[PDB]
């Protein structure tokens, strides 16, 4: 989005404050069995959260183990938990519309991936209607 106009310095301050409130509140739900008993027993905790300037999505970053199989198990349950976390945070009176929560591993995009090509061809249809 953001296809026209531009936000003020106070809009960036509002985004940063609201993202900080989402960070504490999401981390508090990871710290309770009220979202999931399994998620609470796995003892997962966030490192940070990032909110889009469009208000379109909330990327939540979680701390990982040495085991990739245990990481995939934690990631699957934490992504399953996200819709219920959104509903639990929707009890706040001031935040009219809680953004969709999406879970992310703590490692950043430090290199551009092995992305595939894209190609297309038009249909050789008849001239007649």
């Amino acid at each position: 989005g953001s296809s026209g106009s531009s936000g003020r310095k106070e809009d960036h301050a509002r985004l940063r404050a609201l993202n900080g409130l989402l960070y504490k509140a999401l981390t508090d739900l990871l710290c309770t069995p009220e979202v999931s008993q399994e998620l609470y027993d796995l003892n997962v905790e966030l490192s940070k959260v990032s909110l889009t300037p469009d208000f379109s999505a909330c990327r939540a970053y979680w701390k990982t183990t040495l085991s990739a199989e245990q990481n995939a198990h934690m990631e699957a349950v934490l992504q399953r938990s996200a819709a219920h976390m959104r509903h639990l945070l929707m009890s706040q009176q001031t935040l009219r519309n809680v953004p969709p929560i999406v879970f992310v591993q703590d490692k950043g995009n430090a290199a551009l991936a092995e992305l595939d090509q894209l190609l297309a061809v038009a249909d050789s249809g008849p001239s007649s209607g």
